Parts: C-alpha cells; sequence; structure tokens
C-alpha cells in the first residue's frame, strides 16, 4: 500500500475524484487542486457500462450509487427517419453474468458527489477555488505551483484538467479537434415528456442521433440531440447554436423531431476530440482523463476512462510503491501509460468511425440499417473490447 | 398459336432476336428490320443468370448455348483494396434446383449468333441495313416505315432500338440519365494473363469496380473495368477517356491494377440508364428491351430482360389470340406491360441502389465489408426476386 506517498491531482471532475478515492484508499496521502470554487457536475445523465461499475463496486460505493441510479433492460437502436428498431444490446443477467457488473445510468452530479464524499471519507484532501498554474519535476519529486503563490512537493503528480488542459501542452503541442457535431442535453419529468421507455434508446439518422434514457427510478427522462452543424463548416467561430436545431432534425420522424422541445436551449457543447499519444508521462506528472485521452461521446464511455485510469494507476502503484518506495514512481507511471494507452487510443479510434456508422446516409444506411438488423445477438464480438477489459496483471 | 399473326421488329440485337425467335416458334410471320449491315455483338462476355438460362431451354437452344459458354461455381465478391473475399454465392446443384437453370456466362457474340440462327430455323424473316424510321397505328394495325422509302403493314410492331431508342420519343420525352461511370472490356487467352478463376469473381471498391470470369470452357478470360469518371462530373462531352484508367485504379490491390493492361483501350461504354416508365405501348407499338428498360450493368440482366419480355410477349399472344384473333392485340400488349413494367422497372430501380452499394468509401465500406461476410448464405431473400420470377400465370 501506499501509506508513505504524496500526490497532487490537479483537477477535480469525474476523473481527478476518482483517483483521489482510488489512491486515498491505498493509504496514500492525496491532495486534489480543483479550479471551480464548489465541486458539481451538470444535472444531466450519463451511462456507465460494466467496465466502470466493476470498479466502482470494488470502491464500495456501487450500491450507493445505484440507489440513486436507473438500470435499463437494454440498449436499443432505432433508425431516426422510420422509429423502426435495428437492433438491441440485451443488458440482461448474462450480460451481468459475462461482464461481471451492470450497464447502468444516473446523473453525473449524483456520481460526481458520491466520489467527491468517499475520497473525503477516505482521507484524501480536496481544495476548490484552486488553480494548478504549473507542475515541473526536480530530482525525485513533482513541484506543483497554483494560483496563490504557493508551491507544493510531491512524489507523482496527475494531470486531469480536462479537454482543454493547458498542462498537457509539457508533453505534445496538439489541439482540440471539432467533430462538426454539436450536443444538446435536457432532462424532463417522465410523466411531461409525452410509447414508454425502460432503455436506452438511441436514434441514428443521417447527420444525426438522438438518445434517451431514464433516470433515478424511472422518474427522470435524460435527452440528448446531437447533430452536424452546418455553421462549423463554414467558419463560425462559436458553432452549433440551437437556431441550428429544427432544420437538423427536419427529416426525421416524429418521436424524434418532438424530443427536441424538451432541451435546454441556453447551453451547448460542441464536439471536440483529440489525435491518440503514446506518452502521458513527463517527469513525475502523468495526464490522466481527457487531459490525456479526451474522446467524442459514442462509446459512452469518457469518463468510464478516468475511472479505469484510477483503478489501474492504484493497483499498479500498490503492488510496486510496496518494495521500492519513492523511487519507483517514474516505473510505475510508465507502467500505467503502457497498459492505458493501447485501450483508451483504441477508443479514441474506433469512436469516430462507430459515429461515422450512426451517421450514414443513402445506400449506406440501408447497408447500416441491414447490418445491425442481421447481426448475431448471441456473440459478444463487437463488445468484449469494450465491456470485457480489465487492467488486472 | 399465332399461324395468322404478323409482327415487325424495328432492331436486332438481343433482344428483338429473341422475339423473333419466341413469335416464331409460336407460328408467326415476323419480320425484323437490323440498321447494321450484318448481325453481330461484341465478341465479349455477359452472364446469364437462371431467369434467362430457363427461357432459353424452353426455346431448345441451351444446350447448343452451353457447348461454347463457361459454367462458374461461384459468385465471389472481393475487397477491391484487400482482395480479400467477402461473400459468395453458390452456384451449384441447390441453386440449380431451386432456379430451374444454370448461371452461365459466354461471348455475347455467340449468343447472339444462335438466336439469330434459330430465329432464321423457325421462319422468321430477317433483314440487315435496314432502318426503320416510323410506326403508326391506324385503324388495327401497325404501319413501319423504312429508310429505303417502303411501308409495311402488320398487327403489332415491336420498338427495340435499345438504349438510344428513337421509337421511345412517340412516348416520352426523357433522356438516358448518365451514371458518370465508363464501363472497359477485355477478353485475353486464359493462360496469358498472369491463383486460377473457376468464378465470377467481382472486385467492389470505392468509386470503382473490377470484374473477371471465364469463357470457352476455361480457354479466355473476360475482364470488365468500371470506374467513376472525373471527367463527367467536369461537364466532358467524351467523357471517361482512357487516361483516366490509371488513377482510377491507384488506391486498388495489386490483383486489380495488373487487371487493368488487359482490356482494350480503344473503345469503351460510358454507363446511361433511363428514369422507369409505366406504359410502353402506343396504339400496336409495344417497346421492349432497353428502349423500355434500360439498366446499369449490376445486376447482369439488361439482356435477360429482353430475353423475358420475348417469353411473355409470345406466351401470353398465342393464349389471348387464338380465340380473339387480331382484335384482341391491343389488350394482349397492355397485359404484357402490366406484368413487365413492375420487374424490369425494380431492376433499374434497385440496380442503382446495388450499383452505389459496390462504390462506397470510409466508414460505409466497413459496414458494407461486414455485411456480406455475416450474412446467411443459405437464404435466398436477396435473390429470388430475380432469379426466380416467371411471367407464367
Ligand atoms: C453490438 C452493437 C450492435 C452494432 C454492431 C455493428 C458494429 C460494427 C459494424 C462494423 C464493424 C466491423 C468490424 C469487424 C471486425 C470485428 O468484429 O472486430 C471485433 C471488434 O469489433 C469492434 O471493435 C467493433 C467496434 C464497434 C463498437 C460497438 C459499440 C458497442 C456498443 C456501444 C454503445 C454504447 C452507447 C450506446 C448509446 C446509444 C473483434 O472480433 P474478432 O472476431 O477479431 O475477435
Ligand atoms: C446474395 C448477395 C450478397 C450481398 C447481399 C447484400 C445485399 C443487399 C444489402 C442491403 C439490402 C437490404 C434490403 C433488406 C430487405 C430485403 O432483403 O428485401 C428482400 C429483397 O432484397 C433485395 O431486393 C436486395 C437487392 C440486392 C440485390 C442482390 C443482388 C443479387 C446478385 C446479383 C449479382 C449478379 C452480378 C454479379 C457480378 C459480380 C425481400 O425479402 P423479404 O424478407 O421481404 O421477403
Ligand atoms: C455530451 C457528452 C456526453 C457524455 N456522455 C458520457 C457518458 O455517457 N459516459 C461516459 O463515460 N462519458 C461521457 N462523456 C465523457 C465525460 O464527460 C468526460 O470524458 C469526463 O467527464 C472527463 O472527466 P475528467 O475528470 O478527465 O475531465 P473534466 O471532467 O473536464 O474535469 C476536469 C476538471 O479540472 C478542472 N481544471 C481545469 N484546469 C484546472 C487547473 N489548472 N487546476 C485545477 N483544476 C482544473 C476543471 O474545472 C474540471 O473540473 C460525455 C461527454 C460529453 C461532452
Ligand atoms: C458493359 C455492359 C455489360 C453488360 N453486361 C450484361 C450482362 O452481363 N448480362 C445481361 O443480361 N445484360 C448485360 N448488359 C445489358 C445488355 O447489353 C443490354 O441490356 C442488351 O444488349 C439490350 O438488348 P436490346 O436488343 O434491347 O438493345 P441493343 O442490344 O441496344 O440493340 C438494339 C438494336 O437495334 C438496332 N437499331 C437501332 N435503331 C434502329 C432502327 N431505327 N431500325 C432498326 N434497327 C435499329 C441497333 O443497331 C441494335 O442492334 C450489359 C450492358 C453493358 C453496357
Amino acid at each position: 500500500n501506499l501509506q508513505d506517498a504524496r500526490i497532487i491531482i490537479a483537477g477535480g471532475g469525474i476523473g481527478g475524484a476518482a483517483n483521489a478515492l482510488a489512491l486515498a484508499q491505498k493509504g496514500a496521502n492525496v491532495t486534489l487542486f480543483e479550479r471551480a470554487s464548489e465541486f458539481g457536475e451538470v444535472g444531466a445523465g450519463l451511462q456507465v457500462g460494466p467496465h466502470g461499475a466493476r470498479i466502482l463496486d470494488s470502491w464500495g460505493v456501487l450500491d450507493d450509487v445505484l440507489s440513486r441510479a436507473f438500470l435499463p433492460k437494454n440498449i436499443v437502436f432505432r433508425d431516426a427517419i422510420t422509429a423502426e428498431v435495428l437492433t438491441k444490446i440485451d443488458l440482461g443477467s448474462e450480460f451481468r453474468g459475462r461482464y461481471g457488473g451492470p450497464y447502468f445510468v444516473t446523473h453525473r452530479s449524483d456520481l460526481h458527489a458520491t466520489l467527491v464524499d468517499a475520497a473525503r471519507a477516505a482521507g484524501a484532501e480536496l481544495h476548490t477555488g484552486v488553480t494548478v498554474t504549473d507542475v515541473i519535476t526536480e530530482g525525485d519529486k513533482a513541484i506543483v505551483s497554483t494560483d496563490d503563490g504557493r508551491t507544493h512537493e510531491a512524489d507523482i503528480a496527475l494531470g486531469m484538467d480536462g479537454l482543454k488542459s493547458r498542462l498537457r501542452e509539457k508533453i505534445s503541442g496538439d489541439e482540440p479537434v471539432s467533430s462538426g457535431y454539436a450536443a444538446y442535453r435536457g432532462t424532463t419529468p417522465y410523466r411531461d415528456v409525452e410509447e414508454d421507455i425502460e432503455d436506452v434508446v438511441g436514434y441514428i439518422g443521417p447527420r444525426c442521433h438522438f438518445i434517451q434514457y431514464p433516470l433515478r427510478g424511472g422518474e427522470m427522462l435524460n435527452q440528448v440531440a446531437v447533430f452536424e452543424s452546418p455553421g462549423f463548416k463554414n467558419g463560425i467561430e462559436n458553432w452549433g447554436g440551437p437556431e441550428e436545431l429544427e432544420q437538423a432534425y427536419a427529416h426525421c420522424h416524429e418521436n424524434v423531431r418532438r424530443g427536441i422541445d424538451y432541451l435546454w436551449k441556453d447551453r451547448w457543447w460542441p464536439m471536440y476530440d483529440r489525435e491518440p499519444i503514446e506518452n502521458w508521462v513527463d517527469g513525475r506528472m502523468i495526464l490522466l482523463g481527457d487531459a490525456a485521452h479526451p474522446p467524442l461521446e459514442y462509446l459512452a464511455s469518457g469518463a468510464v476512462m478516468a475511472i479505469e485510469d484510477a483503478k489501474c494507476l492504484a493497483d499498479y502503484a500498490a503492488e510496486d510503491f510496496s518494495t521500492g518506495g519513492n523511487s519507483a514512481w517514474p516505473q510505475i507511471l510508465k507502467e500505467v501509460n503502457t497498459e492505458r494507452a493501447p485501450r483508451c487510443n483504441r477508443i479514441l479510434t474506433t469512436g469516430r468511425m462507430w459515429g461515422e456508422l450512426w451517421h450514414l446516409d443513402g445506400t449506406a444506411r440501408i447497408a447500416r440499417n441491414e447490418l445491425f438488423r442481421t447481426r448475431d445477438t448471441s456473440s459478444y464480438k463487437y463488445t468484449d473490447w469494450l465491456w470485457g477489459y480489465s487492467s488486472d496483471r
């Protein structure tokens, strides 16, 4: 275990909170700096497959999380134009048996608050309203600077400052790559939404998709609309605005079009990712979460990847640190990097392809529809790589 | 039977020859006018599925045709970039059992000469070097004008003057619609072509395909390359020239690229079709063959459709004419039109989609490839509509 280790975490999102919890459960001294003045996430849904569920259970927080979550029966793909079901992924007991946990959906804010509170309970020292302005390595320590003039010493630091990470600049000059798709969200009271839904339902169509699922044991309905923005292709800086919505879904089924009216219009998420990179480490600093591997939303695994990052790091560290102390941190970081890069980078890359597959038109959509419909649903070859992965060695 | 009937056929291609044979076998008086000074087709291959094979057998000419033909074992689809097999259609005995004939390939010129000779043997009067310049209906007869100043009387006339039919102008002002794909052909001695091929092999790729099959009992190899012409999209009148070939296949596998060198470069077929039409009849004139339903090459059924046209017409006429004589011709023509239009027009329309499916790129090609690979090969749902059709009533 990590009793003698000091780790500093720049960033307090799902990633940084998950890592605080994982490490402090191992007895490490953890200090986390979050820029925002309170901890919080959007009060909208996210999806957490069994690859994340499992890990939350090993942390002892899954039951509590499930008590405020929803357990869908299936993932259902529908054609966005005809509303016709193309296929289902069964989330029943064979699925739970094989992957070792439920696929569930919950409020981001609830999941985030659960991890913060459990990190706090495990002994992690968390600080809001504090921006990390620099990390360098000197001798065998990470030196972290904060925007109040202080510097802090630790054995390693974790750069978990998200998609627009400034700590990533130590390792790479790349910029975010726009997919040209904008994402809108909504949460409505179930009853108020205009039949019944017990699943994650994804309507896929040319240049768009529309996702729905219940939350809080059937009481809320989350809705997400993602569409290709004409404005991005014409050079607009603040592209994807709400005026584009109606024209974006005009070709789609009524079920999809009714859905548009429940969305929040005062805020949206233009969708970026980054080209995959191999190396995430700089001396005694490692990038994790969106800072190292920000994906497009299609595999619903960005936050799950950060959760995996946390487990892997804590597991690899607790194994190696017991015997070689502070001196072993760089080898540990490297080994975490080697395990995590291939896995996460395939998600980045396959996520782009999967997304493109949702958005086909013309003859390509006919082929796509028929491919989904005629598949062997007992086979797990499209999904084992994603849901069946573990970092255990 | 049709002993008392006089039919005039404008056009002497596979269509018009097939119709001469069908009708003269029923005892009709047949006169055919062909514009070219000799009968002949290109000395290159075509494909004749069981939907045409069957009919040739009922005419008594299939055995003779088969003695100069090739019988492939399969239709094999390969990815034009990787050369990887995507799927096969088995042409074995289950296939022959179900559809009632072989799928075969032969020289167009051989098939054409066989039908001409058998039409001649059945009593059809054939005339080369004679252009039909007009057909009108008067009272209960078709009056046909020829480019030597003569007019000719018959009970009906068949307009089988091909893709660029001028008789079609009596019924419709439409023009040929360019697909923007150009087709090149080649026939090489089998041995001289650079492993072994016993099938129809179709390499499908972005913006192109390349088809191969043996002829004359394994002695020749037919090769066909079809590619999207950059020149068509830029407004060139005589588009699809041979200079475009190399760039068109540069992205493809070596097997495909070696293939390009065997093609005839001094002649090519830019590919046109026409929007489907319902009505083919004008008084006592019916359009048949390419004049009524010219397809793109993808289902390999243009000439087969003309062969079906012949059978249907002769069968429907011999049934109805025995009892109501010359007076029944318009009702006969209408009934042939009603049987044949839905069938042929679905071929026109599905042929476009099938073609587009061959030419996908990007993620769409990945979906397409996987769709071909994972299909139930024992199922016949993609093919019954095409190969299992009969006009028998
Ligand atoms: C529309 C949409 C839907 C999604 N759905 C899903 C889903 O269903 N399932 C799923 O698993 N994933 C999903 N994701 C991905 C997921 O939201 C992210 O991958 C995940 O939140 C990344 O977490 P993170 O902690 O690495 O980074 P972030 O969550 O971006 O948090 C980084 C934190 O660091 C703070 N920060 C920044 N700079 C500094 C600094 N210098 N010092 C201190 N703090 C700093 C920020 O304030 C922020 O709180 C989705 C993403 C989007 C856009
Ligand atoms: C590259 C390519 C590959 C193909 N492969 C296949 C295949 O594999 N299988 C298949 O089944 N089909 C195939 N086809 C389709 C097939 O070639 C045609 O559909 C078929 O030949 C049409 O026959 P037709 O007799 O109706 O018309 P045409 O064959 O065009 O013949 C019409 C005839 O009428 C004559 N004519 C024109 N005007 C007059 C007039 N005023 N008076 C007298 N005569 C006139 C012309 O000289 C011509 O001989 C292919 C086509 C192409 C372009």
